[PDB]
């Protein structure tokens, strides 16, 4: 009934919700700009970030397990569906004064996800965690066999 979440290492983990496959990275790199990109504002957005209907509630999921507060916090961005280049839905958890209570609450959520989980974000620097659905290009070799067959699923 819940999604199914899996540890690589320190800054790779998966979710697996029904028959969809997510590559989740903590990274200190973001190719998404606001304003050019999808901000993300209601859940119902997501549907604008991924081709797949059936993906939204899992990511979803994962947005309520962290801590994200829909009505409240930063809208997470997205690469827009019409983009070939594949789902790219991203969390800014940035050490800097804007997103810095907002990163606390959600590396918060990913230590009560993963507890393995440490802290990789710099002070002062930016910091992210981004979402690929596996299938998609941005996912790039990541979802193959030799990655997931250390995942449970
Ligand atoms: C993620 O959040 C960080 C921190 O708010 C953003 O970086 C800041 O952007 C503002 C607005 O342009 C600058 O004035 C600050 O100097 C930046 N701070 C740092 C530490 O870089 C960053 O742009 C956000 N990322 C995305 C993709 O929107
Ligand atoms: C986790 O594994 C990936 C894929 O092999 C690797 O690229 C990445 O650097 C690893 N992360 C850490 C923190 O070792
Ligand atoms: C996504 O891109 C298409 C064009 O490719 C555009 O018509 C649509 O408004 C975009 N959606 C969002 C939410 O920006
Ligand atoms: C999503 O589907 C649309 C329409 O079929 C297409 O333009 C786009 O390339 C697809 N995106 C991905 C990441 O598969």
């Amino acid at each position: 009934e819940l999604p199914s979440l899996c540890m690589l290492n320190n800054s790779f983990y998966y979710m697996k919700g029904g028959a969809n496959i997510f590559l989740i990275r903590v990274s200190d790199v973001s190719v998404l700009m606001k304003e050019y990109d999808v901000s993300v504002y209601e859940p119902e957005d997501l549907g604008n970030c991924l081709n797949k209907s059936d993906s939204s509630w899992a990511i979803h999921w994962f947005s309520i397990a962290l801590g994200h507060d829909w009505l409240m916090d930063p809208p997470m961005l997205c690469r827009n569906k019409t983009k070939k280049e594949g789902s790219n839905i991203q969390f800014n958890i940035s050490k800097a004064d804007e997103s810095r209570v907002y990163g606390k609450k959600i590396r918060n959520g990913m230590r009560h996800l993963f507890r393995g989980f440490y802290d990789p974000c710099e002070e002062g620097k930016v910091c992210y965690v981004t979402i690929n659905q596996c299938g998609d290009p941005s996912s790039f070799e990541y979802c193959g066999t030799n990655y997931l067959s250390k995942c449970q699923f």
